[PDB]
């Protein structure tokens, strides 16, 4: 079966993150059947929530893949609990986008719910897929050019 290109927003906000975030990235290259084709720049973004806590370190990936949307989900989840993420964060693996595919599932909603109001997630994703288009035609270059999203610096 063909290759999907899927987009992934990674995010970790430990007080040292640069270290989750290059063991996700190499546990990402591990995942089978799948390639990393490009890693954005990693961007420091203050955090959005309301406690006290340390800088995000956000960045996104284009891994392309031939697995199931869903297989690509067990991988990121089990990469996240792998490098020690517990539930009450050490690693965020978000699924913005899968191909072209609309998924609405219990497990998987692809996109992503809320990337198209987030900064951290399109900035990086514009960085390594200018010409992107959303399953729903709005383009990722249209959606920066006209909504107010602060620029974001490099961590
Ligand atoms: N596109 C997706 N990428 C990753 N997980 C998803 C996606 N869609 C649904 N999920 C589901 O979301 C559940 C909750 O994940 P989580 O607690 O990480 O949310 P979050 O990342 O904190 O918040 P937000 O989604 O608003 O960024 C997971 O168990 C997973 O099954
Ligand atoms: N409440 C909350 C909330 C508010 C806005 C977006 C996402 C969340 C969900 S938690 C969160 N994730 C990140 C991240 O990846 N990067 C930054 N800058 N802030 C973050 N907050
Ligand atoms: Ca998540
Ligand atoms: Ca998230
Ligand atoms: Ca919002
Ligand atoms: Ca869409």
């Amino acid at each position: 079966s063909a290759m999907t290109v899927a987009y992934i927003a990674i995010g970790s906000n430990l007080a040292s993150p640069l270290e989750q975030v290059n063991a996700a990235l190499k546990a990402l290259g591990d995942i089978p059947e799948s390639h990393i084709l490009t890693v954005s720049s990693f961007y420091r973004t203050p955090p959005l929530g309301p406690q006290d806590q340390p800088d995000y370190l956000n960045a996104a990936v284009a891994l392309e893949t031939s697995l199931a949307p869903e297989e690509l989900l067990n991988h990121t989840q089990r990469i996240e609990l792998q490098q020690g993420r517990v539930r009450k964060r050490t690693l965020d693996l978000d699924i913005m986008l899968f191909g072209n595919e609309v998924i609405n599932t219990e497990r998987l909603t692809v996109p992503h719910y809320d990337m198209k109001n987030r900064g951290f997630m399109l900035w990086p994703l514009f960085e390594i897929a200018p010409e992107l288009v959303f399953p729903d035609g709005e383009m990722l270059r249209q959606i920066l050019h006209t909504r107010a999203f602060d620029k974001l610096n490099k961590w």
